């Protein structure tokens, strides 16, 4: 559901 860290993403 939600994108708590995806790696290269701001």
């Amino acid at each position: 559901g939600n994108h708590w860290a995806v790696g290269h993403l701001m």
